[PDB]
């Protein structure tokens, strides 16, 4: 049934023609079960490793690399016994890492905990149902529960379904909604409709929500909806088909990979262009199938020069070390790629309670009378230092600390606050940290006490365990609890009815603690006590009472506030009807004001700070809570994000008046407030979807399940060490530390990771830019293969694939967190780096070929053929005459690769010591500074020489070992680009901006 709040109680029941006296009858529920299916929610599994391994060859860079590896495999057969020796070398190492790395991935899909799976721990085994079927309660598996079912709920209970409530059996059904509001405080339920359709959650008083809690009380009611269809299947739903979208950085990859996919597509048809000319004249060595080998190989050539291998590597290995070294900042980072979007966070959504706050209420401010004189009465005001419920804190008169014993108001706002309670507090030895036991508002005054110690008790030798309740059981030796008049909508407040200890039941001295709303029990109040006297309760008295209360209860501080008193002569036990709620307001009259409590749940000690410092970072921070408005605004106050007294008319709203607004304006709104209060958790992430459509990466913070679909679809979740299961399995990171200066620090980290990571992947694809140069001449011109697909692989994985994972230790800069959020669309290489890069990959491209043309004409052991032959290498047969001096089978000797391999190498180890700055000249900027790029060439160029020594590795490299002679030619070949880089950056660094 939808939109049972806002319907009657028969109109619910006649909805399903059920009988609240029998219940579904068995065909009822038969009909039902097949109608709407089993109240449970749909289980949804992580892939299985099938699809985990198979996604890992969608990416397009990998498609190619496995393409051409096929072609690689296909054309590896045309080997005879002249270089069978390495005939399928390369078929194996392209789909060595090709699949070595692409498993590795696997290890970062398959380790993730299911959220829904930790939501659905919300769900009860067990439910109870009145069925026509037998007279008594029946109680059954929750599941089998169908829409029109009558349940029963009772103080413990974990609800089943979403319930439209019918009856109440108890004088009040309190309950827990913190998996929809993240408020732990008691709801009052009452049966009566809820008008307005559109009501949230916290509004319809009259619904029993699935997952929540009762906290108290008895009640029976109709079930509206199940399965996916209650408020707890929205949750999951937001949960199930999302999939969080592609990190900036990674589009960025796409992007290139998708570039890369059309260049060298055109590259080898930009080579059929130029071969328009040995297929003209008639002549032929081989049938096409032998001849269409030349295209085939130029291919499986460059998609080794082009995709920058190693990457995948390098990303991973920087990443895991960050992920390190923000664990031991108490961040535990479950997605490597968010580390990096992290950084570049412009917005930061974040739950108010437990997140923002420390979810512990506490009393901070607390009066009593301290004289009266005709229009005259002044209040004694103290205030309590303390955030948790810990005994720690302190009772100041006016800033300056006191004894609340010298004060004997305070000894009997004490003794109201200890025995007109129902819960206490308790000391987890495990966890090491004091929690309540009850309703956080009754606890705050349990803790109250314990500060206060109004008798002076001494509790600084007891253990923890037994400091707790300490102060508390000492009052509660001095009065006895006969019973309690619990708490009734219309009276607003509660009592207790005592007598002194040790007394006989007869005995006269017997007094009644009350609490309450403060108007209620202040009308109800002839007396005032000043001391342990007391006077009448008069106009000006009142006034002074009041006005008092209306300023705590809505300022800077807005407290929730409640008014103690006690009724001096109360009636005797025996006159007193206690079945009857409706006389208790009654017995709660002719009473003596005695004072006032203030209190909220308080802000985090560092958290106005960590706001300030994202501020600084150009970081914008927005709450989002499903508390009330007013404690909203005024926490926002406390930690920095309004000011004190800043109007925020149009900067802050209910979720009811944010769905008033129409799509435009829901916008506009998000991008203009700061304080989205009693919403819901679809408010949440459709909060944070707005802030994503201007293109915003987005962070969310929180540490309930209703906070679970805004930390999914945020691209950067945050979830509290403290919190729940549901929010740390739905995030990105967790700060087992609580502290929200840990995200500052995280973003911070983020950025540093970046700017290195900024760095190695220029490097890297820059160097994939003299290859194709290479490739791309040796192609067009007629010269042979100065580089095979073989060598390419081990530099770009090895040789380049160390000063990468090394540039990642570049000190960063000291104003990382000075400077505003870098645009999500902010390119890697564009402008005057784009054409630098250009430069420099043409030149290492010519400076191998022309290093391999050298060896052989104007060189030494290479015979002078002169270019008007070398590149005829194809016909040291078909055409001696023009051709022909020395040994024919020598072009595929060490020589022309052992001669372009050197240069590659030593080029790239100079393009480190080059990356170490975008624009900044190695002269000024100590190209020694990064200490591990040093020691990162010093083993590529020791692996380059152990490539060639140790012959088992050269005799598939097919590369020969230069004496003292050769080499050094190599270094005046490569040494030079020292300076062309150097002369780019220095008209980058003036005739150019920074
Ligand atoms: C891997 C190796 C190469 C050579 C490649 O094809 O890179 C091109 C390419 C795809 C881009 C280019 C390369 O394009 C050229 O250099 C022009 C053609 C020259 C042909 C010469 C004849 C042989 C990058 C590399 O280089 C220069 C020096 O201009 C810069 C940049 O890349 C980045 O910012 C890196 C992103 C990880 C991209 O324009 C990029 O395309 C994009 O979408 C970008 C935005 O990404
Ligand atoms: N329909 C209602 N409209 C307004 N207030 C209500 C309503 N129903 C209940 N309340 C009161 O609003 C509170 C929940 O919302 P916040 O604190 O965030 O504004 C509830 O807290 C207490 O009475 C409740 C209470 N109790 O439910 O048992 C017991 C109390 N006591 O005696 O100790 C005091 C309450 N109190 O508010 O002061
Ligand atoms: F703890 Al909240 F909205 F502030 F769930
Ligand atoms: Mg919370
Ligand atoms: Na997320």
């Amino acid at each position: 049934m939808e939109a049972a709040h806002s319907k009657s109680t028969e109109e619910c029941l006649a909805y399903f023609g059920v009988s609240e006296t029998t219940g579904l009858t068995p065909d009822q529920v038969k009909r039902h079960l097949e109608k709407y299916g089993h109240n449970e929610l749909p289980a949804e599994e992580g892939k299985s490793l099938w699809e985990l391994v198979i996604e890992q060859f969608e990416d397009l860079l990998v498609r190619i690399l496995l393409l051409a590896a096929c072609i690689s495999f296909v054309l590896a057969w045309f080997e005879e016994g002249e270089e069978t020796i390495t005939a399928f070398v390369e078929p194996f190492v392209i789909l060595l890492i090709l699949i070595a790395n692409a498993i590795v991935g696997v290890w970062q899909e398959r380790n993730a905990e299911n959220a829904i799976e930790a939501l659905k721990e919300y769900e009860p085994e067990m439910g109870k149902v009145y069925r026509a079927d037998r007279k008594s309660v029946q109680r059954i598996k929750a599941r089998d529960i169908v829409p029109g079912d009558i349940v029963e709920v009772a103080v413990g209970d974990k609800v089943p379904a979403d319930i439209r409530i019918l009856s109440i059996k108890s004088t009040t059904l309190r309950v827990d909604q913190s998996i929809l509001t993240g408020e732990s405080v008691s709801v009052i339920k009452h049966t009566e409709p809820v008008p307005d359709p559109r009501a949230v959650n916290q509004d319809k008083k009259n619904m029993l929500f699935s997952g929540t809690n009762i906290a108290a009380g008895k009640a029976l009611g109709i079930v509206a909806t199940t399965g996916v269809s209650t408020e707890i299947g929205k949750i999951r739903d937001q949960m199930a088909a999302t999939e969080q979208d592609k990190t900036p950085l990674q589009q960025k990859l796409d992007e290139f990979g998708e570039q890369l996919s059309k260049v060298i597509s055109l590259i080898c048809v930009a080579v059929w262009l130029i071969n328009i000319g040995h297929f003209n004249d008639p002549v032929h060595g081989g049938s096409w199938i032998r001849g269409a080998i030349y295209y085939f190989k130029i291919a499986v050539a460059l998609a080794v020069a082009a995709i920058p291998e190693g990457l995948p590597a390098v990303i991973t290995t920087c990443l895991a070390l960050g992920t390190r070294r923000m664990a031991k900042k108490n961040a535990i980072v479950r997605s490597l790629p968010s580390v990096e979007t992290l950084g570049c966070t412009s917005v930061i959504c974040s739950d108010k309670t437990g997140t923002l706050t420390t979810n512990q209420m506490s009393v901070c401010k607390m009066f009593i009378i301290d004289k009266v004189d005709g229009d005259f009465c002044s209040l004694n005001e103290f205030s309590i230092t303390g955030s948790t419920y810990a005994p720690e804190g302190e009772v100041l008169k006016n800033d300056k600390p006191i004894r609340s014993g010298q004060f004997d108001g305070l000894v009997e706002l004490a003794t109201i606050c200890a025995l007109c309670n129902d819960s206490s507090l308790d000391f987890n030895e495990t966890k090491g940290v004091y929690e309540k036991v009850g309703e956080a508002t009754e606890t705050a005054l349990t803790t109250l006490v314990e500060k206060m110690n109004v008798f002076n008790t001494e509790v600084r030798n007891l253990s923890k365990v037994e400091r707790a309740n300490a102060c508390n059981s000492v009052i509660r030796q001095l009065m006895k609890k006969e019973f309690t008049l619990e708490f009734s909508r219309d009276r607003k407040s509660m009592s207790v009815y005592c007598s002194p200890a040790k007394s006989s039941r007869a005995a006269v001295g017997n007094k009644m603690f009350v609490k309450g709303a403060p108007e209620g029990v202040i009308d109800r109040c002839n007396y005032v006590r000043v001391g342990t006297t007391r006077v009448p309760m008069t106009g000006p008295v009142k006034e002074k009472i009041l006005s008092v209360i209306k300023e705590w209860g809505t300022g800077r501080d807005t407290l929730r506030c409640l008014a103690l008193a006690t009724r001096d002569t109360p009636p005797k036990r025996e006159e007193m009807v206690l079945d009857d709620s409706s006389r208790f307001m009654e017995y709660e009259t002719d009473l003596t004001f005695v004072g006032v409590v203030g209190m909220l749940d308080p802000p985090r000690k560092e958290v106005m700070g960590s706001i300030q410092l994202c501020r600084d970072a150009g970081i914008r921070v927005i709450m989002i809570t499903g508390d009330n408005k007013g404690t909203a605004i005024a926490i926002c106050r406390r930690i920095g994000i309004f000011g004190e007294n800043e109007e925020v008319a149009d900067r802050a709203y209910t979720g009811r008046e944010f769905d008033d607004l129409p799509l435009a304006e829901q916008r506009e709104a998000c991008r203009r407030a700061c304080c989205f209060a009693r919403v819901e958790p679809s408010h949440k992430s459709k909060i944070v979807e707005y802030l994503q459509s201007y293109d915003e990466i987005t962070a969310m913070t929180g540490d309930g399940v209703n906070d679970a679909p805004a930390l999914k679809k945020a691209e950067i979740g945050i979830a509290m060490g403290s919190g729940t299961a549901v929010a740390k399995t739905a995030s990105e990171m967790v700060l087992a530390d609580d502290n929200f200066s840990t995200i500052v620090a995280a973003v911070e980290e983020g950025r540093a990771i970046y700017n290195n990571m900024k760095q190695f992947i220029r490097y890297l694809i820059s160097s994939n830019v003299g290859e194709v140069v290479c490739i791309f001449l040796t192609a067009a011109l007629g010269l042979p293969e100065a580089l095979i697909p073989v060598q390419l692989l081990w530099v770009n994985l090895v040789t380049d694939g160390l000063p990468a994972t090394a540039l990642g230790f570049n000190p960063p800069d000291l104003d990382i967190m000075d400077r505003p959020p870098r645009s999500p669309k902010e390119p890697l290489i564009s402008g005057w780096l784009f054409f630098r890069y250009m430069a420099i990959g043409g030149y290492v491209g010519a400076a191998t070929v022309g290093a391999a043309a050298w060896w052989f004409m104007y060189a030494e052991d290479g015979p002078g053929v002169t270019y008007h032959q070398l590149t005829h290498f194809m016909q040291c047969t078909e055409d001696h005459p023009h051709f022909e001096g020395l040994d024919c089978e020598i072009f595929e000797a060490p020589e022309p690769m052992t001669m372009a391999l050197s240069v590659l190498v030593t080029i790239e180890m100079c393009n480190a010591l080059n990356s170490l700055s975008e624009n900044q000249s190695l002269m000024r900027m100590p190209p020694w500074v990064n200490i591990w790029l040093l020691g990162s060439i010093c083993l590529s160029m020791s692996l380059h020489f152990l490539i060639l020594y140790v012959d088992p590795l050269p005799m598939i490299f097919k590369l020969k070992a230069l004496d003292l002679t050769q080499w050094l030619m190599v270094l005046k070949i490569s040494l030079p680009v020292i300076g062309l880089d150097e002369i780019l950056k220095f008209i980058a660094r003036n005739y150019l901006e920074g």
